[PDB]
């Protein structure tokens, strides 16, 4: 469901990919929407509050997305907000590795707006926001 106004913390380690995943969400109406490199520069931005999304990328430096994800899902308050684990290559074993870990979702690069919207409808359908 288009809530419109929700944020988003892209965390994307390429700068073309990172700009690629805002500019889908504004042309789906978010236009609440954020930017972050690596797991740990996430998590600093993420906990200054306001952010109700987590979008990452698989390969990120330091702290890359799946270990970022496990930081959200058992840092207390960030422990309940959706993530959207963006993969680089999708197979099985990362799929169920991400949602095993709190992943509500996952969607492999290159996604376009139609992607990454019907990955959105099915995350705020599963939380019931």
């Amino acid at each position: 469901r288009s809530d419109k106004e929700l944020k988003f913390l892209v965390v994307d380690d390429f700068s073309t990919m990172r700009r690629i995943v805002r500019n889908l969400l504004k042309e789906l109406g978010f236009n609440n929407v954020e930017e972050a490199e690596d797991g740990v520069d996430a998590l600093n931005k993420l906990q200054a509050g306001g952010y109700g999304f987590v979008i990452s990328d698989w390969n990120m430096p330091n702290m890359d997305g799946l270990e970022l994800l496990k930081t959200i899902r058992a840092d207390g308050a960030m422990s309940a907000l959706p993530v959207l684990m963006v993969t680089a290559e999708a197979k099985k074993e990362n799929i169920i590795a991400a949602a095993q870990a709190g992943a509500s979702g996952y969607v492999v690069k290159p996604f376009t707006a139609a992607t990454l919207e019907e990955k959105l409808n099915k995350i705020f359908e599963k939380l019931g926001m």
